[PDB]
């Protein structure tokens, strides 16, 4: 009778591995002035080593699984490099004499107890990441046996008392048919890949490792919450028609889902994700996107070290276009030249770079770079639902100019016998205090608009934002950002298009009320956000919200307005 | 029987003056190889000695006249010493082995020739009195006897062929009774002087100075247009008693006058002077201005090396306030940061200073500064009719901290035994689209506003005022600026406050009808604008403006706004 918490439901049959180890030994021996060098040469030598068995897991990541995990591999070995880790190390050994494992142990120690203070779930689990790092380093100097989890040559079951996020890359996915730890719970790191994997597994065993030995046959429930060890036909049975139900399960569901980010009372937004590069794709996916909100072109141009042409253009376009799927990205046109120069273009410097010859107004003044570029945004079209934006946007002049562009490129497109998808919709950033003034002008010549708070609270305000000693007075949440927010989503809405917003306000927890309040139709954000958003959507009441908003757009104040949004998220969920 | 254009009328008595010359003559004979370096000598020889005696008119110019004829001469110098007319003459000498008289003579003549080209008669002007420093020249390289006109010690009338702008500044108008010549008409620089120093002279004799001698007895009618020479006392009885009935006419007339900026159907603004210093005072009576609409306190800031203390800037504000007489002068507490550093201030570089520390961003951080300069406005209101004003405002929240502040000061000057003007008004620029999008709120809380355009174009566009790489994008003259415009003046009027401007486009001749017709209660501009725009204005009749203005609101496009502006100008005047 051994019962888990059960993280993902589901049936499964296999070997069962253990994972033995070492208990770690740490010598509190103080150590004398001539083994100071030693010490410091020995971690540099055992760090010498974990420096290229990282890299070689970080490799096998990409392969195996893909960006998504290889990257991460980059940020724990990067923050294994950082160089405050190498001056507090050798100055506890050097300062304290104290032993390498003694004193490494203190420094990531430390970092992860100090994150564990923190009263938050989310940031705890990372520090169950960094802890790991430590801990392996341990076995590193010391040089202890590694087991190696991607040595796997059989189907197995794996089964462990706890796994570190480490393990976790440098794990056979295919190879092993289920997860089973004794860990604390949802809280730890594994617990959620099985959830996201959509795999049987357990959390909270509490002591089947001690009750299981490698080779050993185990039938996994997770229906029962039940184990069966050497079981008779009999049990692999009922099991395997347990596992029936299962898969008929899925079968049912596979119809139908669910509606996307939909208040309460029924009212539903896009949620989408900003991306710079194919390679957010997976974050967005990964957090549950409907699409993309902003393709910032610029970042694939700072992904390179010459300008892209139509054909490098084109490419990385496709490769986005499909990476979505079914998805539809909004392909930002180019904007370099406030705090985003490429190096590579050399172009002189300027007093104000953003209120200077930026985005648009380069491409303007270059068609070669608006010309291959929306040539190549069209040809991508033929692959994959795409929208052209553009950044910068300040005149109803600047637009007409623009489209009457598109439509030349366009004609030379169909004359080169080049598929472009003639339906392709055409919008523009209203990030300029200009545009969101004669929004009603601009909606009449667009699709739609995606309201830039970045750049229009910098220039509402006028304060940079990339200025710290007045960042106290970069508020987006402004009676004055808010106000002009309305005024555009309005005047969309007159004339029957929409207005989503990519600026980070669409990702920030304190507007997202006001935002759908106000009406508007699409957030779009970094990937890591959506979730918070979707779930502060789907917990309100959209009736509720308006009100709200429209309270919020009369106060002469910001603390007024945020006072509105703190009663109603006391009063409201 | 001689009749003349008559530029003043009135009546005089008293002896006349006659400037005789010698013909100047010019050699155009070429000078050898050996004579270039010598006639170059010749020629900064000669030049030597203008630059000392130039020198000594400009100091006489100041002390009779003022610094309003001080600075004249100091841009006649300075043109003079311009480094283009050290190459240029010098290249021709060396080049085309001319003489410095010849060579020298083509180079001003070039410059001035090219002025004459236009088709401006308040151009051409100018072009007379560069004309006048190339004409002395010759005569210093030659050292032509100097009569000069400050050698006067009994009062006498001038008779004169034609005077040169030179020659009116180191003029003694109090020994002189009169002016009379037989120059081309009022186009003459002098004809103007006339006018604005409001006493009797003629400049279309056409031929007196052949007819009179130095010392001869005239009395000059300048209301019958005649003048009598060597009259018995039958005359000089009449015009004694024709100078009565002038006399009369002055004391009439001396009751009320007019009424300010009024268009044809009687609606009225105010125009005004923007200023940096007292000693712009002077271009403001000059002009016209019915007061001072912003006293950009910086310019007085960068007159000095150094801060200026309360002591300092109370001083600076009470002779202001003083040379303002009756008229009100809206003082803006000071605006550092963008285009407007002052190094002694040593303040760190910004990315954009623009949207960065600037203005009242800095005397928040630095209360001293906030402190001493609104005590000594303050103090100074004890002596003149000031406003405060405030700029780079940006939300409600900054006006309640500088209004408590206010308040703070003005109860430290109550405690220290220190007047002040209790009815003291206070408003703020509205420069920023923040600003503009709260002007609702604002209204409220302050009693008037200034828009600033300068500002609000570069924000509401995001162009930089200083690059010219975009220039052609900045356009204050937009469907975007025009409607914030529009929404601040309104603001104002609800709450039954004013809304002036002193922006550029205030003084800007194709804003004038939107402007008036959007209701814009006050102009205030660089005073040499003052009657460009008061002409316009006092042309225009208000409702067909309004008309005007309604429409250009609705454009969609600059050059659509335009059309409207100029069918106007061709149907209406």
């Amino acid at each position: 009778m051994i019962s888990g918490i059960l993280a993902s439901p589901g049936i499964a049959f296999g070997k069962a591995l253990l994972l033995k180890e070492d208990e770690i030994v740490i010598d509190r021996k103080k150590i004398s002035a001539d083994q100071v060098d030693q010490e410091v040469e020995r971690f540099l030598s055992g760090r010498a080593k974990a420096s290229a068995q990282l890299e070689t897991i970080k490799t096998k990541a990409g392969e195996t699984f893909g960006e998504e995990k290889e990257a991460i591999f980059e940020g724990h070995i990067m923050l294994l490099e950082d160089e405050e880790l190498e001056q507090e190390i050798i100055a506890l050994i050097k300062d304290k004499h104290m032993t390498a494992d003694a004193a490494a142990h203190e420094v990531i120690e430390g970092q992860a107890s100090a994150l564990e203070e923190l009263d938050d779930e989310y940031l705890k689990e990372r520090a169950a990441d960094v802890r790991d790092i430590g801990k392996r380093l341990l076995r590193n100097i010391l040089g202890l046996k590694i087991i190696d989890l991607s040595a796997i040559q059989d189907e197995v079951i794996l089964v462990a008392a706890d796994l570190t996020p480490s393990e976790t890359a440098q794990l056979n996915l295919k190879k092993v048919l289920g997860f089973i730890t004794d860990a604390g719970g949802r809280t730890s790191q594994t617990s959620i890949m099985a959830r996201s994997l959509e795999l049987p597994a357990i959390v909270g065993t509490g002591s089947v490792t001690s009750q299981v030995k490698n080779d050993d046959y185990l039938i996994l429930d997770a229906v029962n919450n039940q184990v069966y060890v050497n079981p008779t036909n009999e049990v692999i049975d009922k099991m395997r028609a347990v596992q029936e139900q299962v898969a008929s399960e899925k079968a049912e569901l596979a119809k139908l889902k669910d509606l996307p980010a939909i208040t309460l009372d029924g009212h539903q937004v896009e949620v989408c994700a900003n991306i710079g590069t194919v390679r957010d794709v997976e974050g967005a996916e990964r957090n549950g996107a409907e699409g993309v909100g902003l393709y910032r072109t610029e970042f694939l141009f700072m992904d390179r070290d010459a300008l892209p042409t139509e054909e490098e253009q084109f490419a990385a376009y496709k490769a986005v276009a499909e990476a979505c799927g079914s998805q539809a990205v909004i392909v930002r046109t180019m904007d370099i030249g406030g705090d985003k120069e490429l190096p590579y273009m050399n172009f002189p410097k300027e007093e104000n770079p953003f209120l200077g010859w930026r985005a648009i107004r380069i491409a303007m003044d270059r068609r070669e770079i608006l010309r291959d570029q929306l040539r190549a945004i069209l040809r991508a079209s033929a692959f994959g639902k795409l929208r052209i934006m553009f950044p910068m946007i300040i005149s109803v002049e600047e637009v007409r100019a623009l489209r009457k562009e598109i439509e030349i490129y366009k004609q030379e497109l169909r004359d080169e016998g080049k598929a472009f998808d003639e339906s392709i919709e055409i919008g523009v950033m209203v990030e300029t205090p200009a545009a969101a003034t004669i929004a009603r002008h601009l909606a009449k010549e667009v699709d739609f608009f995606s309201i830039g708070t970045n750049d229009l609270t910098q220039y509402t305000l006028a304060v940079d934002r990339g200025n710290d000693m007045i960042s106290h007075l970069y508020q987006p949440m402004s009676p004055s950002v808010l106000n002009l927010i309305k005024q555009v989503i309005d005047a969309s809405h007159a004339e029957g298009k929409w207005t989503g917003m990519c600026g980070e306000l669409a990702g920030d927890e304190r507007a997202t009320l006001l935002l759908l309040g106000m009406g508007l139709d699409e957030f779009s954000m970094s990937a890591i956000s959506i979730p918070r958003i979707k779930k502060i959507i789907r917990n309100t009441n959209f009736e509720d919200a308006k009100v709200l908003a429209e309270q919020a757009l009369a106060q002469p104040t910001t603390d007024e307005l945020m006072t509105l949004v703190n009663k109603f998220i006391e009063e409201k969920t």
